[PDB]
RNA sequence: GGUGUAGUGAAGCUACCAAGUGACGGAUACUGACUGGACGCAUCUUAAGCCUGAAUCCGAGACCAGGCCUACAGCAUGCCUG
C-alpha cells in the first residue's frame, strides 16, 4: 500500500524563519542560526504560511517508513526551532562513592577533564563540539554540576553522552560501583 | 709423518655466547550510546540521521621488490646525435 499523500505540520513560532531549499532547512532566531542538509531523503519540506507559518513535510506514493520519516524530519525541524528560540541545556550530576570526580573545564571553551574518576591515575579528556558550552555550576547552585547548552540538540546530547562514555566502569559489578557522570535533566535555556 | 703435536695467536667469520634496533593512523565488528519516529508514550535504528572505535581489515604509518595505455620501456635531467 502506497499512500497517494501523506503530510506532517511544524508550527512555526513568531520571530524565527525556517529557510527551506534542496531540503537544506536553515533556521534563525534569536538565539543564533542552526542548518541541517536532510538530503538523505527525498521529501518535500516547504514552508507554507504566511500569517502563521508552518514547515510542511510532504511524501507522494510513500510506505509507512516514509509517513514515519516525515514525522521525524518534522521533529529536528522543530528541536531546531526550540534550539534557536529557548536552546537547550543538559544538566549533567557527578555520582561517587569514595573517589572525588574532578572536573576541569580547559584553556578554551572546548576539553572537559575528568580526573580521579574512580581513582584511576588516567585523566579522560573528552573535547567538546563547536556549538556548545560547558560550564561547571558552582556547589552553591548544586556541587558536582556540569551543564552543557547550546542550540543544537544533537551537539549538546552527544557532548553530554561523551561525558558519559569517558566515564564509564570496567571490570566491576555495575550494580555496584555506581560511579559516573549522569544527565540528571534534559532543560531548555529559555 | 697428507696440518707431527701441545701454548698463545692477529685478521676474518661468527654467537641472545657479544652489540644494537623494532612509535602508530584510518575504515570498521560485537557492542555501548545520542537525536528520533513508526506506535501522541517509549525506543541505539529489529527505520532514516548521528557518536565512539577491537591484537581482525587497510595504510610508504614504518618497511621489501619494482615499470602502470599519462607507461611495449613513463617523469626530470647531462652529453652525443639526427
Amino acid at each position: 500500500m502506497r499512500a497517494i499523500y501523506a503530510v506532517h505540520k511544524t508550527p512555526i513560532p513568531e520571530g524565527v524563519k525556517v529557510f527551506v531549499r534542496n531540503r537544506r532547512i536553515v533556521v534563525r532566531g534569536p538565539r543564533g542560526t542552526l542548518k541541517r542538509e536532510m538530503r538523505h531523503v527525498k521529501y518535500d519540506m516547504s514552508v507554507k504560511g504566511k500569517k502563521n507559518k508552518e514547515f510542511r513535510c510532504e511524501v507522494w506514493f510513500g510506505k509507512n517508513q516514509d509517513e514515519a520519516c516525515i514525522k521525524t524530519i518534522c521533529s529536528h525541524v522543530a528541536n531546531m526551532i526550540t534550539g534557536v528560540t529557548k536552546g537547550f541545556r543538559y544538566k549533567m550530576r557527578f555520582a561517587y562513592a569514595h573517589f572525588p570526580i574532578n572536573v576541569s573545564i580547559s584553556d578554551d571553551g572546548k576539553a572537559v577533564e575528568i580526573r580521579n574518576f574512580l581513582g584511576e591515575k588516567l585523566i579522560r579528556k573528552v573535547e567538546v563540539r563547536e556549538g556548545v558550552s560547558a560550564s561547571r555550576t558552582d556547589p552553591a547552585k548544586q556541587k558536582d554540576e556540569l551543564v552543557l547548552e547550546g542550540n543544537d540538540i544533537e551537539k549538546v546530547a552527544q557532548c553530554a553522552a561523551d561525558i558519559h562514555q569517558s566515564c564509564l566502569v570496567k571490570n566491576k559489578d555495575i550494580r555496584k560501583f555506581l560511579d559516573g557522570i549522569y544527565v540528571s535533566s534534559k532543560e531548555t535555556v529559555v
